[PDB]
DNA sequence: GGCCCTCGCTGTCAAAATTGCGGCTGGGTGTGACGCCCCCACCCCCTTTTATAGCCCCCCTTC
């Protein structure tokens, strides 16, 4: 697709059924500089 | 004093059972939630009356 040259090997290509899973990167990304702390431990809380 | 045996006691090794402890790292959703029996104060209803009226039980009457 970039240079327009033929690929020397011959790619195996065809229609295949794919599924998108609920495991999505926007539901998983998580960061924390400084936030709320626990009532008992005074340590950072559990989970995003 | 010295040789030889059986015996009782504390003791020991061994077998057997009894018991405190452990069981990966981390992450993301969601969902939901005492009683028994007695004793002691205090209050309500028992009764009388009446006005008042809607409601309802009881007995009578109809066919």
């Amino acid at each position: 697709g970039f240079t327009g040259r033929k690929i020397t090997s011959q790619i195996f290509i065809g229609p295949t059924y794919y599924q998108r899973l609920k495991h999505m990167v926007d539901d998983k990304i998580h960061s924390r500089a400084r936030g709320p702390i626990q009532i008992l431990n005074r340590q950072p809380m559990e989970g995003r």
